[PDB]
């Protein structure tokens, strides 16, 4: 429109209908100039790294991008509490995104002092990768998302991507992408940008915990009409059979079995434990691709620990969040928040235990029957399992890789897997050259006016709800704040205005039968 | 239009139809003041040259000009590869040119 | 039709449309008499083999069969090169089969 | 149709309308099996040749082809005489082609004796290269065309083609063509084949000889209003000028000049001439392509000899036809018929003479004026020329090479140049395998029944005529037979039934002004 007219209003609210909840969040963003308007080839050689498992090749772009792939970007703690305490499931339906109130500033430095002024004629470029023609980086748990607290002003992360690499070198199959080779809208201070997106059909997330275990689905009062091998010896091959009943539930015939497993090493959170060695990488569970070892993290959805063993967690089978103010490198256990998936112990195997035992020979009068531990078990017919729970500060969705085949493409870090997820939204400040020389020079200009941009961003997502119809008589487990006095209110600001999330919040508090 | 409204968008893409390919390219340009707004007579004497095969007379203008008479101004390397590997011939048909987002 | 009239023509060509390619191939075949018009029980004993991993039982028929389950039966090397250099994917859609010019 | 019904009639006649003549010719052909149904790579190594100018790479196909690219295939000598004596020009308009009365035979040899019988169920395959996707070999003066005498039965020539070569080896750019990769009609004894072709617009062939010379177009009674430099010296630079008039026609100003030239070495047909050396290749005029020397033959259309010098002919600037029964290698001059282009001496330069003289220096008081002979002269503005004449036994058309540029694409051997000439008509006997083994073998069959095919071929061509409207008073030169007694009639059969063409017949007997 014009310089003196706002191009949008501040929309931040949650609307709770019967089977739907609509979340709207608005944030103020700041966008600097990245790479000084240049594309730069990057690799482990340019970052000084030399281990082959950490080798890479790719490019850093002068473009930024908008990321809102975390639940706390849309749900307040109270809204999250309502969702998890009142619904058996939820899933995103549609998306509305807006950019408005664009403000481009120029920075001039004379001597140790910088002056900031408006550049009303400068432009900012925005486009969406609706055709998914660029590498998708929103499927990784990267920082730079919209802040959970609406009052926080955030910096737009720089967009970068990786391609095929051989050590620090590239190959002929490696691809280079120029983001200026895409049509993009150019916005001055009076312009705004908006688009709508429809989520593809995805299953409802399981925001419930099973009230029954897979091995306890039988009637505890009635025998089965099936027999099991009880005895074998007299005290001669004396085969004896008995009815499987309530007194021996472990040997009863069952129609379904627990889901797959990929065993994790076990770590205790108890201080004054002596470790026998440094094992964080040597003892790690891991998968190899083209000679590169990657850590299995978080791996298949498995129960974090057995009943009563909350002190143990899988070495890399659980999401680890950092508390507010936590450092980047080598922080203590009390500075991080270790999530656990104990709710899925009713259907999924324990992460730090073998799946089971399998016969490994033919027993005879000369050879005793032998069994072997199954540390990793693939998918078998009749298996049932629960996917990893999602969290308030955890990811929402991920892009299913474009491959010939996949099985249960639920993101392993939690969330909804989609072939066509919300498109990447890329933003960049248009370069503004400084005064050029009065004589023609064919070289590309390298002198630009120092600029940055700021504005507001709004994203609205409609969520579909799956209401609970339980006939359970006794009250359910519910997420609740603790009344006991404390120096600060949980999920609030401190005396210095710092917002903090004191604990990870799952979704599985209500119960339903298996 | 106005100071605070963009006068055009960034269009840079290639569209491949059956018998036609449409190339669009957008660039950012900078234009200084040439000759301090003056027209100047130029010659090999003003550039100090004295061989007769290199002798000339003419004028330098304060005007600039836009030139896109090179194939890489319109075709990306991948588009060029497609064109050369899949076609026995090609020729230009029509042109569209735009100047926008003027900043003085 | 008749003895002196051909029952079909030689069709062997590839037609490249926008999103579709139609491949046609014609070959000359010869069919002898198999097993002297008999069905015969066959096994690893009749072929003299005695390893259990290679043991088998079955039948050999006096019938022949037409097989075109290889890509080079339909795509020339140039057509294959075009397909692989210009397309992200392909799949068969429909089939037409003909036998003609029978000569016994 | 059926075995016992003819699929076509014998059509061989010429119909003379006002401005059009329609020629129809029917011939009986025989088609054997070529290369034993195989494609074979051929090169100068496979033929034992080692000179680099003669090096080649290509393929021989089992297909034959029909060729009617000679005028005597359509015009009888009397029709040719009428055409050349009554018309100033002619050009082909449209084409009709027919194959019918197909007869396929099988040959069986027991012991030194062969038995031939009909194979009523066998097929012959015919198709036309209407899209010009195969190498065009009809543009060369090859043998194998339809015989001039309708009663002669001819053998179908085998189709072969050449591609890019480096010595006897091929390169990556070389192309291999499979003629079975084309849709073709399969014909039994009851079937027939036919198609129609329309000639693209071509200029009328010049079937006239100019009655004026390019240097004698002025009025012989009136002076020009232009002056020429007559004198220079006194006997001091004394420049003298004179009017160019009838007394000095050589110095008169002229608007047009003779056409281009590429000088030929001169050879005398007179016996008992002593040659100074072997010069047939060392003295030859020639052009080089990629390091290979090719003879300039017949080269640009130039006058064969000056007036009264019929004994001389250019070394390779004239078409040479062989008399009936003439051998293939090293025959005497009396066994060949040397064509001449003396009719174009009025506009074209003499083949064995320089185009002219050009100044080569600046004359002065110290240096005498110098001139140099122009042995080769390219196209200049104002040039006019006549193309090479066509002959009864000479070629009719040729395919203009598909190139970015060309100038006056009239075939240098004579005829009409076309981007889309009459398409190649390719024919092959369908292989008929012998008895295969009773056990499956994956190798391609190499045992086939010995077969050949025979039938009739008809081609009808409509020619457009350009009538003469001359006001010449005295009678014209006309082609005529000689009444004087001879043992045989010219253009007739001998006592052994051998048809012969005793002389080449041009088309340029009538006259018109320049």
């Amino acid at each position: 429109d014009g310089v003196g007219s706002s191009s949008g209003n501040w929309h931040c609210d949650s609307q709770w209908l019967g089977d739907r909840v609509i979340t709207t969040s608005t944030r103020t963003w700041a966008l600097p100039t990245y790479n000084n308007h240049l594309y730069k080839q990057i690799s482990n050689s340019t970052s000084g790294g030399s281990s082959n498992d950490n080798a890479y090749f790719g490019y850093s772009t002068p473009w930024g991008y908008f990321d809102f792939n975390r639940f706390h970007c849309h749900f307040s703690p109270r809204d999250w509490q309502r969702l998890i305490n009142n619904n058996w499931g939820f899933r995103p339906k549609r998306l509305n995104f807006k950019l408005f109130n664009i403000q481009v500033k120029e920075v001039t430095d004379n001597n140790g002092v910088k002056t900031i002024a408006n550049n009303l004629t400068s432009t900012v470029q925005v486009f969406t990768d609706s055709d998914y023609q660029l590498p998708y980086v929103l499927g990784s748990a990267h920082e730079g998302c919209l802040p959970p607290f609406p009052a926080d002003v955030f910096m737009i992360p720089q967009y970068g991507y990786l391609t095929l690499n051989d050590g620090s070198q590239a190959v002929g199959r490696s691809s280079f992408y120029c983001l200026e080779y895409f049509p993009s809208q150019m916005l001055r201070t009076g312009n705004n940008f908006q688009f709508s997106y429809e989520f593809e059909n995805v299953p409802f997330h399981s925001s419930y915990a099973h009230s029954q275990s897979l091995d306890r689905l039988m009637n505890p009062l009635i025998d089965q009409y099936l027999y099991y091998l009880s005895k074998t010896i007299n005290g001669q091959q004396t085969l004896k059979f008995s009815v499987a009943g309530p007194s021996n539930m472990a040997v009863q015939g069952r129609n379904y079995i627990p889901g797959p497993s990929y065993r994790q090493q076990r770590v205790s959170t108890t201080v004054t434990q002596a470790a026998a060695s440094e094992f964080a990488w040597p003892g790690a569970s891991s998968w190899a691709l083209n000679g590169r070892n990657s850590l299995m993290n978080p791996g298949p959805a498995m129960a974090s620990h057995k009943e009563g063993e909350d002190r143990f967690f899988p070495l890399s089978g659980s999401l680890i969040f950092g508390k507010q103010g936590t450092g980047r490198d080598n922080v203590d256990a009390d500075k991080v928040m270790i999530t656990n998936e104990e709710e899925i112990k009713t259907t999924n195997p324990v992460a730090t235990e073998s799946y089971g035992q399998v016969a490994t020979n033919h027993q005879s009068a000369q050879a005793q029957a032998q069994t072997g531990w199954v540390q990793n078990q693939g998918i078998l017919p009749g298996m049932v399992w629960q996917d990893r729970d999602v969290y308030l500060q955890g990811p929402i969705w991920a892009k299913i890789p474009h491959t010939d085949g996949n099985f249960h493409p639920s993101p392993l870090m939690g969330g909804f897997g989609m072939k066509h997820p919300p498109p990447q939204i890329l933003i960049k400040n248009t370069p503004v050259p400084a005064d050029p020389p009065t004589a023609f020079n064919k070289d590309k200009l390298n002198s630009f006016i120092t600029q940055y941009s700021t504005g507001q961003v709004s994203v609205e997502i409609e969520w579909e709800l799956q209401k609970e119809n339980s006939k359970r008589w006794n009250p359910e487990i519910q997420y609740t704040s603790n009344y006991y006095k404390s120096n600060n209110v949980e999920f609030a600001v401190n005396t210095e205005g710092v917002y903090s999330e004191p604990r990870p919040i799952g979704t599985r508090y209500l119960t339903r039968n298996l």
